């Protein structure tokens, strides 16, 4: 389940396709918790491609549903990334992940 809450500006037509290296200013957030990851900190805005299962399903499905300039807000379910397993130290099991996702991409 990928629930999109878009902050309005963008173009609404430049959608990511397969094999397109796309650039996202992501900002992670735990529900009722602090941050855990941010591209604003490293200032290397995570040039990743679409269709190789590199990113999690709650972030990959949110990327194709956005366009250039758009600023959505992810609500990632636990069972797509870390709900059963959980990362040691960062993301616990059964965690509902929140992301501040803006798609200012290339290709």
């Amino acid at each position: 389940g990928v629930e999109i809450e878009t902050i309005s500006p963008g173009d609404g037509r430049t959608f990511p396709k397969k094999g397109q290296t796309c650039v996202v200013h992501y900002t992670g957030m735990l529900q009722n918790g602090k941050k855990f990851d941010s591209s604003r900190d490293r200032n290397k805005p995570f040039k990743f491609r679409i269709g190789k299962q590199e990113v999690i399903k709650g972030f990959e499905e949110g990327a194709a549903q956005m366009s250039l300039g758009q600023r959505a807000k992810l609500t990632c379910t636990p069972d797509v990334a870390y709900g059963a397993t959980g990362h040691p130290g960062v993301i616990p099991p059964n965690a509902t992940l929140i992301f501040d996702v803006e798609l200012l991409n290339l290709e």
